[PDB]
Formats: C-alpha cells, structure tokens, sequence
C-alpha cells in the first residue's frame, strides 16, 4: 500500500523475540464519521461503544440478525468517530454490510489506506518507542494520541505497541529502527495473536461463529448489559442458554503445509470420532512447528490429536493462557 510490507523473516514465539518493527498488511484500517457515529455504531457491535473513553480500544465482534460474526475488530475513538483495525482479507464485505444499514444515519463510513499499520513487539520496546515519542499508551491509558500517529498498548503475550500512522512518520520510524531492531511482517504479529488466544478472522470464516464460539466473552469484547445490537439475543441465548457450544483452541506441532483458513480438522479414534473442528490461522514457527488457532468443542482433553484434514501429523493442544471461566 502506501507503504512497502518489510520482506518476512521465520516468527518466533514472544517469549525471547529481540526488538521487532512489523508491517501489518494483512489489516487493514476503517472509520466512521458524521453526528451519528456513537448511536450508529453503538447498534452494530457486541461491545458498550458508548462507555468507551477517549484513551481506549476494545476488540468487538460485529454480527448478523442471527449472532453470526462478520468479523472481529479493535475499535477506538478517531475524530468525531470511530477507527477499527480487523484482518485486510473481511474489511471489504464487512464495510458493505455495514454501509447498507446506515441509510437512516448521518453517518459516513470508509475504509483507509492512506495510513500505515506496523507492530512493534518484542526484547526492549517500550524502551525503544521512548525516544520517539513523549508519551506511550500503558495498561492506564492504553490509547494515546501524537501528531500523525495513534499508539494502541497490548500486553499479552507480552507487550507490544500497535501504531497507526502517516507514511511520512512511518519513513520516519522506521529510519531510525532499522538499526536497532529486526523487521518483520505481518505473521510475526499473527503469531503473537495466536500465542494469545486472540481470535482471528479470515473472510474464509466471516458469518461461521457466535462471538463466544471464539473466547471473546473472556476478552471482553461482549457487554451483556447494554442496549441493543444486531444479534444480540442469539448472543445473549447462547450465554444464558448455559450450554456452551464450542470454542478457540491453540494447537502446535511440526507440519509441512500451513493450515489455511476454513479448513476441517482430524480427531483420533483412540476413544473418539473423525472431521472436527475448523481452522482459524496458522504460522510456521522457526522449529519447524507451526501454531494454529481453531474453533472446536469445549470438550477435548490434554489428550487428543488431530491433523488438517489433508495432512498428516502430530498436532497436539497447547493451554490458553487465560481462563475461560
């Protein structure tokens, strides 16, 4: 785009990663504006976009009638407004569904390639980011505002910045890295997104899954309180309904193809059945293991092993490094 994707380098996992500055062109930016941006938006996604402050960014799901998500997405303030980052591969559909809606609404909704997404992750970020800025989001106040750029604070798997921004800072910032820190892409984000339990959604999946089918209740992306949304009674069915359906599950193991997006799984016959679960992302690892992300029953034990349906190996069931309960 505006902006050349650095060339990929093997991801590793976030535990000994040295100094990274990612470019994330596998996704892709969105806003609204207009004097009905709160109301419109507020009606259209899982998460309390009215409670939202001026220093935050929430991960909402965004459904049809029947509580089937479009997609995910991180929101946050922008102008008069709201910016929302989700996977480049949805933004286009999504946008159109959401374009189609807000005919009743003053209310202006497009997509933005104008500015540039990098992660920076890794060894000594927030010391690095330091020099460059005066102020850097924290877990108090994880948005923060500075010229041409917006910075979004994550900690898990353990704490990168997400940077929204010009192209000319984005020459800028990555001059005066590239010394100091390796350059990679969009999978070594991705990894760090999958080492997190994060729920990632490729169109191959847009419309499969209720928002819990997929954690986001324990990320907080869903408000149970609040108004109305599209799909909101299904959403809210399936948490009262008590019986919970599936879920998002982390599987590791050596691998010869990537695992694609909306691809079955294989379970093993040792007491179980056959062609399970569905597939989220996937990344191969230095090792020569991949880690993929899937949506399966909640029911599977530090037991099991399955294989993409057209594959042959060992993949086993890493935990999730947070509770879903």
């Amino acid at each position: 785009m505006a902006f050349t994707p650095f060339p990929p380098r093997q991801p590793t996992a976030s535990a000994r990663l040295p100094l990274t500055l990612m470019t994330l062109d596998d996704w892709a930016l969105a806003t609204i504006t207009g004097a009905d941006s709160e109301k419109y938006m507020q009606g259209q996604v899982t998460a309390d976009v009215s409670q939202m402050a001026e220093d935050q960014h929430l991960l909402a799901a965004h459904c049809d009638a029947k509580g089937k998500m479009w997609s995910n997405l991180r929101l946050f303030r922008d102008g008069d407004g709201f910016a929302w980052i989700e996977r480049r591969s949805v933004r286009e559909p999504q946008l159109t569904e959401l374009k189609k809606y807000a005919v009743f609404s003053k209310v202006t909704i497009a997509p933005d390639d104008e500015r540039v997404l990098l992660g920076v992750a890794g060894f000594q970020a927030r010391a690095a980011l330091a020099n460059l800025f005066s102020e850097l989001p924290s877990k108090e106040k994880q948005v923060v505002k500075e010229g041409a750029t917006t910075l979004l604070w994550f900690e898990h798997p353990a704490e990168r910045f997400l940077i929204v921004t010009d192209e000319a800072t984005a020459n800028m910032l990555t001059d005066k890295l590239r010394g100091e820190a390796e350059l990679n892409n969009s999978q070594q984000w991705l990894a760090l997104n999958i080492e997190a339990g994060f729920p990632v959604i490729d169109a191959a999946n847009s419309g499969q899954f209720i928002p819990q089918a997929t954690n986001l209740q324990a990320l907080g992306g869903i408000s149970f309180k609040k108004g109305c949304y599209t799909g909101q009674e299904m959403v809210a069915r399936a948490k009262f309904r008590g019986a919970n359906k599936r879920a998002l599950w982390l599987l590791a193991g050596s691998a010869s193809r990537l695992p694609e997006a909306g691809e079955d799984l294989e379970l093993k016959m040792g007491e179980n059945w056959r062609r399970t679960g569905t597939v989220l992302a996937a990344v191969k690892l230095e090792d020569g293991q991949v880690v993929v992300q899937v949506v399966m029953n909640n029911d599977m034990e530090p037991d099991s092993i399955f294989r993409v349906r057209d594959d042959a190996n060992t993949l086993h069931i890493e935990p999730l490094p947070y509770s879903l309960e």
